[PDB]
């Protein structure tokens, strides 16, 4: 059974996750202080990436925004890219150029869009290629404590096998593979397809993450498998905290999928929309919820309302502030003023609510939405307190901060 | 007398500590209502340029509101007076032939144009005592109606201190008890006052000058009064925070807290007082002055402000005026700028393909470091707004960073963490680069 963290010399601020290892929305409780330990799943380098990449790590680009930048917890981020795999050897071999060149290709166009939609870097970039040494020595632990017997897992009492989703032997998987190359103690062989990521966090943040993140369809086989096999590395009974996993795109009602050749590059979305908008699409779907895009924008036609409406409403609040004149002006607290003010300090509390409420960055949209309407009334009929406004102003720029929107 | 801490159910709580003068010590800081701070500091008197002693005070303020909402996430409403008629304003008036209310424009026009240049944030309201005379007026007729002030014939209204003290919920002199011979008065032999310690609620106007009408006649507010007018207004019956420099601790302060407290009939309309240092320029009070306007034409906002970062809000100060004190701030100035223009430089010209992201010993060092430094900071803003250790934290980060980038191969990840930590906190404290 899981067992949430003590509260006692950690940041609570009473902030509840949908939690995958719990089946429900739990408060979250940081290991240490106020310190967030986090390792996200990467992508795979073969092909241009697309927007359910992008929905992922836009989401969790907000999340992370939400934890640190508003909740002032202290969050060191891990994320891996997979640049050695089977798909990655077929794709050099239909192309007939290289595996890792063409690895090199498609991280280095990822991360170019991640920029491009104003995706913060993590603290660490762990490529498979630079730590296959340490996986080697991580397996060598699982053994002193190649494929995982699933069986023997299940015996030892202090673990249990697929935490997440309910469902020698078949259930057995690859921890090593051979080689149809790099050397190992057992043989000549390339790591197996979930081994990487258990690895490469262990090393780097240990024995406990806080979150660890990915789409749902990475929750089986692929993170249950990364539990079990970190449990069987140090010998312990849970790896992860809160499991957070963002929900499925579909386009024009399908999933994304190879056959179908119904992907978007998110180059292409960006040779029509700003960044600004397809964050506010992120924005307007709850990360843990699963969406439908609709092409050719029709999904993007409200997206487009709002980053117009937020453009508009900056233009003319900084015109005002720019013409304010102290001389001329009277600067009586009028009942205009405070109810200006009292709706100001409202929206706030809404908008803690909402972030609170698993990160419900629509509703907070919509509250932003709600201000910038008493806002304008405000500025265009009644006399402006100009202090009132400036204040305002920062406040929509710390929000929009948190969103990752640029005005 | 007592002071009653608010109570902690349902309120944020940071585990703050202020000197609040109050209670003469340091006590958690509880706000009133959720996450809300109502905030009221005393304004400055518009008939001169503005000084190097105004902007201590403001500058310490402006830092440590940016610590509640930037670094803490309180809700901040803040007033501020501007007091343009008074009897300084009057005189000066007189002297250079020129209207009151031109006089004192002037001057707050300079005074917010200064605050402008030294980045000082403007509160949320800015009340002038001439736009709210009237309610002046009658916050004076309750204080009459509750018995706690008196009307004499000439048409002024004064006090009644000794009445305020009898009730059991007024205690007169809450943070300078002591600080209450002139002895043989005029008035008070004349019995126009009652006793000497009163003073004037509202004064009956001399010939040649302003006045306003009134229920006791045509007069001017006295000194006091204002403050406490406009605040209650705004802010209503408590304060979170009251804010000042701490030679208006007494009389001025404790006169505010005694009209505010005799209008609403309680104990305590402040929760927490909080007073800046004084400054002293070559070891005596200002009486020798530097304008502001003066001191930034020979030094920037950034090392103005790094002067008083280096100055704990509430000790007191010394400036020396051949540069001396000013020296140290230059250097550090020099070094932020130094280490951004660095840092930048290697964040572009990274290059993601070329480069090794294994997690080194050397990464892990300056990772640990970062993490360090960003819970000592947390434990020196708790400390009372522990402004200068907290800038020395940031110091020794940053010759740690310089180090890093010259030699060790640099995990562009953690830079930029870093980068976007510091200029977090240079934004708390109002340094720009
Ligand atoms: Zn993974
Ligand atoms: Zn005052």
């Amino acid at each position: 059974k899981w067992n949430q963290p003590s509260k006692e010399g950690k940041k609570i601020t009473n902030l509840f996750v949908n939690n995958s290892l719990t089946h429900s929305k739990v408060e979250f409780i940081p290991q240490e202080g106020n310190k967030i330990k986090w390792y996200a799943c990467g992508p795979t380098v073969y092909d241009a990436a697309h927007l359910g990449h992008a929905r992922t790590y836009v989401s969790f680009d907000i999340i992370r925004r939400i934890l640190v930048n508003y909740f002032k917890y202290d969050v060191f981020m891990v994320i891996n890219i997979t640049d050695i795999d089977d798909k990655i050897i077929k794709r050099s071999v239909e192309e007939k150029i290289g595996f890792t060149e063409l690895a090199r290709k498609w991280e280095y166009e990822f991360w170019e869009d991640m920029k491009s939609l104003n995706v913060l870097l993590p603290t660490a970039i762990t490529r498979v290629s630079e730590y296959v040494g340490d996986i080697v020595k991580y397996i060598e632990k699982i053994i002193e404590n190649v494929y995982f017997d699933i069986d023997e897992f299940k015996k030892s009492e202090k673990h249990f096998y697929a935490r997440m989703e309910p469902l020698k032997n078949a259930y057995d998987f690859a921890l090593w593979k051979s080689s149809k190359h790099w050397d190992s103690p057992w043989g000549k062989g390339r790591p197996g397809w979930h081994i990487e990521c258990s690895t490469m966090a262990s090393n780097i943040l240990g024995d406990v993450l806080d979150i660890h993140s990915g789409g749902i369809d990475l929750r089986f086989p692929h993170h249950d498998n990364e539990l079990a096999q970190s449990e069987a590395f140090f010998d312990h009974s849970q790896w992860v905290n809160y499991f957070l996993h963002s929900g499925h795109l579909h386009i024009e009602g399908l999933k994304m999928s190879k056959s179908l050749k119904n992907f978007i590059t998110i180059k292409n979305m960006l040779t029509k929309y700003t960044s600004n908008q397809i964050r506010i699409l992120f924005l307007l779907n709850k990360w843990d919820n699963f969406m439908n895009y609709s092409p050719n924008g029709e999904s993007m036609v409200q997206c487009i309302e709002i980053d117009k409406s937020f453009t508009n409403f900056f233009a003319i609040i900084l015109m005002k502030i720019k013409n304010f004149d102290l001389n001329s002006c009277n600067l009586y607290w009028s009942d205009a003023d405070n109810k200006l003010n009292l709706l100001f300090r409202q929206t706030k509390n809404k908008i803690h609510e909402h972030f609170l409420d698993n990160f419900n960055t629509p509703d907070a949209l919509l509250a932003i939405q709600k201000l910038i309407t008493e806002i304008n009334i405000y500025m265009d009929k009644e006399k402006i307190q100009i202090g009132l406004l400036l204040e305002i102003k920062h406040y929509i720029n710390f929000i929009f901060d948190t969103f990752g929107l640029i005005y």
